[PDB]
């Protein structure tokens, strides 16, 4: 087989800067559609009033270099190109508790990149329920760098992703629902996407 793969590479990252948003022009922010998916459930610490979970951070964005026609390149539409390579949104869980997978980047610039995360966040058990099987366990995502100036968070789904998901016998999930919010300190604006659990048992 012969891979002009290769040469739509080293045209793609010629003099590619990953530190600079890949917008057209400069006043652009980045659209950064976001999803949460759950695996599973691993553990409710009951005691610690913490929750571990295994997790897939769907983003998806446009990078405004990375854009080719694929007649040029033997009617490749598609590659697979490592996360490190990147312009990154840099989307991180707020209350520290997303390893480095690859990136699918596209001819028209889509960029699909969901890695997995293993997360310890806090809960709070329902009193207001007796007996006392009710925990309330919020996840907060959002860019740690750009300010809405820059990143702007498009929540893709009001629920999280889990089609699939493993019920563990322990817990179970009895609502999982995503909500933006725009509030951060300083003078930046940055946006955010608070997932809630309320979790059974
Ligand atoms: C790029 O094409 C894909 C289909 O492969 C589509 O899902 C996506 O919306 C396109 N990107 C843009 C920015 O239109
Ligand atoms: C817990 O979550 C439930 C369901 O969203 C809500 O009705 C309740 O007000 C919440 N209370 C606390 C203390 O988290």
């Amino acid at each position: 087989i012969a891979e002009n793969e290769d040469a739509l590479l080293r045209h793609l990252f010629q003099g590619y800067q990953k530190w600079v948003r890949p917008v057209l022009h400069s006043n652009d922010t980045i659209k950064v559609y976001f999803g949460l998916k759950i695996s599973q459930l691993v553990d409710v610490d009951e005691k610690n009033q913490l929750m571990t979970t295994n997790v897939w951070l769907k983003q998806e964005w446009t990078d405004h270099k990375l854009r080719w026609n694929p007649d040029d390149y033997g009617g490749i539409h598609s590659i697979k190109v490592p996360s490190e390579s990147l312009w990154l949104p840099d989307i991180v869980l707020f209350e520290n508790a997303s390893l480095m997978t690859k990136v699918i980047v596209k001819s028209n610039g889509t960029v699909v990149w969901t890695p997995p995360a293993s997360y310890k966040s806090s809960c709070t058990m329902d009193v207001t329920y007796f007996p006392f099987d009710r925990q309330n366990c919020s996840m907060k995502f959002g860019s740690w760098t750009y300010d809405g100036t820059m990143v702007d968070l498009i929540l893709i789904n009001e629920n999280v992703d889990r089609k699939d998901f493993f019920d563990n016998g322990e817990w179970e999930i009895l609502n999982a629902k995503g909500m933006k919010g725009n509030r951060r300190d300083g003078v930046y604006s940055y946006p955010f996407i608070t997932y809630s659990f309320v979790l059974r048992r």
